[PDB]
Formats: C-alpha cells, structure tokens, sequence
C-alpha cells in the first residue's frame, strides 16, 4: 500500500482503499492508465472508471464493470486484481499486448459505491442501490433491472421492497445513467462485460425474452472457448448460455441493452462459487478466482480484436 506492488490482493478492501489504489496505479503507470470520473452516485460518491490505453484517439474499446450488485464482493476484489494485471502484462503477454496496442479498456471496479459502502457498514448482503423511494421505507433499486432493454417486463418487480425492483423508469438510477451516457457518447465500444457472482456461469443475451439473438451461434462458440480456457487453470466448471435459459428470466439487464445498442460481444460472468459460500466467498479464493477469470476474459477480448 505504498505501491500497488505491496497492496494485498488476497483480502477484501474498503471503498477508501480501492479509491486510493486507483490513484496509486495511475501515478505508477502514467502512460497507460488514467482515472475518469463518469458521474456521482445517489448519495454523492464519485463513480470512477479506469482507462487503459496505449494511445490513439477514440480507439475501439472494451467495457468491463464489476460490483453493480454490492454484496458480490469477489467481483470488486477481482477488478482490483485485473487492474494491476493489466499493467503487469502489457509488454510481457504477447496477445494482451496486441489487444492494448489496438484497443482501449475501460474498467469500472465499483459500479455501485453507495451499496458497497453500505455492505461494509450496515448490511453485508445489500444488493441494490440506495435511492430512496419516499413512498416506501424500502430503499434502493436493482441497478441490473434498470436498463432500457425489455424494461418493466417479467423478470423484474414493481415493488420497491423487492430485491429485483426495476425503478420508476429506465435509467432512473444515476449509476446506470452514467454508464449509458458514457458508452453512447464514446460510440466505439466493441465488447461489454458485466461481472457478477455467484454461480459460475457465462451468460449472453437475452434475459427478457426466450427468442434467440441473431448472433447466438457466434456468441455460443466464444462462450464455449472462454469457459474452456478458464477451466484449464484449476478445473473450475462453468455452464454458459443465454440468461433466461441458464440462470433465469430477468428484464432490464445491462447486457441486453448493450447488445441492443449494437455491441455484439455482450457477456456477463457469474463468478465462484456454486452456493457453498455464495456471496461470502473466503478471501483465500480471491486470487485463484481472479486468475482463472482472466483467462476467460482474455479469450473474449481476443475474439473481439480479431473481428
Ligand atoms: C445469485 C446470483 C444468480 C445473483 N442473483 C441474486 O443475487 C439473486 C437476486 C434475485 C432475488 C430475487 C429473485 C430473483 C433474483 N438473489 C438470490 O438470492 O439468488 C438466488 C439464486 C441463485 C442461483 C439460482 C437462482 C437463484 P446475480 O445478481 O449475479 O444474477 C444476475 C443475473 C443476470 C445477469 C445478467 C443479466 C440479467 C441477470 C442478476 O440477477 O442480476
Ligand atoms: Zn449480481
């Protein structure tokens, strides 16, 4: 913590700790990474995105966000390891070097900071944002039911008290609108990855309809390859397939929106485990989870570079 080299990647961190880490990675790798503020949360916290870039102007780009659901702590812990990994492998890893020599990567480690801080202070199992519905005593909106793709349809709830409550209208949550404005404005995103836990699944569109996506054949083959690369390290098994078919029906999910904006490689990872620890995954599993997930993410980015 006097350098990202001495930061402890094998434990779970607080919001102050992860925000300070982003400042330190940018100070140590000024030619590769920068910190962008893309918005403010409902209670006033900055929403930051790390940009990894070799140069250029508006290059094709890859989006990755983690922590949209705050109790899924392995996802923010995996994102901190990804960020260091990126600065360790550029130059060393030949395909990763080749991706970053043609494209940029945007990494949002804490997509829901109010929920995150709330999981450290009052409820470890908090999922939603902290929007206050003054109609109810129930707080927050499920930010992964707030996107404008099948919004309001089966797979989300109209009660503010539901864990799956969609909000009063699409993009009502500022932490969803912040991504939406930034991605649309950028205009050159090629892949959109949103990481969750748990279940060990690789998911692609759609969640709000049983109809197949036009590109189902291609995405199924990328998912198949990505899941094989991941299992190569420690034998971890993943299942993959469309959201509605593989976990359950869900409307207003971010991957369905991005795919409908024309971003073809739209995938959600559900990380470890399959329920034995669930959201409370032991810290001794952070680095093995991050390492095998990298192999899965790298496979998809390779495919995106190549076509
Ligand atoms: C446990 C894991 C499946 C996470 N889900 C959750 O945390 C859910 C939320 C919920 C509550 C009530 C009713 C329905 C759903 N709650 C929950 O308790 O999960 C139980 C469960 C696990 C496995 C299978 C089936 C059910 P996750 O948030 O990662 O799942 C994604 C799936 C998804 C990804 C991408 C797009 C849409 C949906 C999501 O629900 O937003
Ligand atoms: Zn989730």
């Amino acid at each position: 913590a006097r350098s990202t080299n001495t930061f402890n990647y094998a434990t779970y961190h607080t919001l102050d700790e992860i925000y300070d880490f982003m400042d330190l990675l940018v100070a140590q790798h000024p030619e590769l990474v920068s910190k962008l503020q893309i918005g403010r949360s409902y209670e006033g916290r900055p929403i930051y995105v790390l940009k990894f870039s070799t140069g250029g102007s508006n290059r094709p780009a890859i989006w990755i966000d983690l922590g949209i659901h705050s109790r899924e702590w392995i996802t923010q812990a995996t994102g901190v390891w990804f960020a260091k990994k990126f600065t360790e492998n550029y130059g060393q890893n030949p395909s990763f070097t080749a991706i970053l020599d043609s494209m940029d990567i945007f990494l949002e480690i804490v997509t829901n900071p109010n929920g995150f801080a709330f999981t450290h202070s009052e409820n470890r199992l908090w999922r939603k944002t902290r929007s206050v519905t003054s109609s109810s005593l129930c707080v927050g909106v499920d930010a992964n039911r707030n996107w404008d793709a099948g919004f309001g349809k089966a797979g989300a709830s109209s009660s503010p008290c539901s864990e799956t409550y969609h909000g009063k209208y699409a993009n009502s949550e500022v932490e969803v609108k912040s991504i939406v404005d930034f991605v649309k404005n950028h205009g050159n995103f090629k892949a959109f990855l949103s990481i969750h836990s748990y279940s060990q699944l690789l998911l692609y569109p759609y969640g709000y309809t049983t109809q197949s996506i036009p590109d189902k054949t291609e995405l199924n083959q990328v998912a198949k390859s990505a899941v094989a690369a991941l299992k190569s390290l420690y034998g971890t098994s993943y299942k993959y397939g469309s959201i509605i078919t593989t976990i359950y029906q869900a409307s207003g999910g971010s991957i369905d929106w991005s795919y409908n904006q024309g971003i073809k490689y739209s995938f959600t990872f559900e990380l470890r485990d399959t329920g034995r620890y669930g959201f409370l995954l032991p810290a001794s599993q952070i680095i093995p989870t991050a390492q095998e997930t990298w192999l899965g993410v790298l496979t998809i980015m390779e495919h995106t570079v190549n076509n």
